[PDB]
């Protein structure tokens, strides 16, 4: 499934709602072009891996989460679980999301 975080409020409730399932957050500029160009991959696993929780944060609408997350280099993918950061990596490597997702799966 997918869940757009509009504010820090939905951020915490989203991690607790996930439970123990994986939680990969994608920090990108939906308004940007070359950045939103990597959505047919990350946001695409929603139909391939229905057992994964994907969060889409807009560094422009939820600038509150971008500031607290200290995201200064988009796109940036972070791996959270039970509400704990257990991995993260910045780079336009769509193929890495696979090897990484299969890591804490």
């Amino acid at each position: 499934m997918v869940k757009q975080i509009e504010s820090k409020t939905a951020f915490q409730e989203a991690l607790d709602a996930a439970g123990d399932k994986l939680v990969v957050v994608d920090f990108s500029a939906t308004w940007c072009g070359p950045c939103k160009m990597i959505k047919p991959f990350f946001h695409s696993l929603s139909e391939k891996y229905s057992n994964v929780i994907f969060l889409e944060v807009d560094v422009d609408d939820a600038q509150d989460v971008a500031s607290e997350a200290e995201v200064k280099a988009t796109p940036t993918f972070q791996f959270f679980k039970k509400g704990q950061k257990v991995g993260e990596f910045s780079g336009a490597n769509k193929e890495k999301l696979e090897a990484t997702i299969n890591e804490l799966v």
